């Protein structure tokens, strides 16, 4: 019942981690850059307030999703973001 | 363009601020509990998954706003908070 504080990527990423109703998730913020994420189960992401872009393995192209917009990605995999403004974002395994 | 770490209430609300487009945002966790927090500007706060019951400074009443629900806290004010189960919010100046 703590909140667990995270840093990655010299500080580019932030997160703060909670259970929620005994679901684990994360709330956090992304400075603009490029990032790569692995995934062991699956994941969904929402945008809170921004906007991130995303590329899963073995996709040709990369998607836009902006605030209030979710996305899942596949376990056992990975994804690409590109973040062009700083951006909140709140990750479940739902 | 860096994102400002803080800890409140012996680690009962931690948040992450950030810049986005000029404006400062900031998002964050509250543990079950109850919180007093005071205002000078104006506050929108959005819950992004959980609820926050609300009782502004002189409301009779206290309301329940759950994920994706916001409200505003006049500035030069105050408001407290009950939260029920571990919490992510947004919080703006807007």
């Amino acid at each position: 019942a703590s909140i667990k504080e995270n840093s990655y990527f010299a500080g580019g990423v932030k997160s703060l981690g909670f259970n929620q109703h005994g679901q684990d998730v994360s709330v956090g913020v992304m400075l603009p850059g490029e990032y790569t994420f692995g995934t062991q189960a699956p994941e969904r992401m929402t945008v809170v307030k921004g906007a991130l872009v995303v590329k899963r393995v073995g996709e040709a192209d990369w998607t836009t999703y902006s605030s209030g917009e979710s996305f899942d990605v596949e376990g056992n995999s990975s994804f690409e973001l590109q973040v062009k403004d700083a951006t909140a974002y709140l990750c479940e395994y739902l």
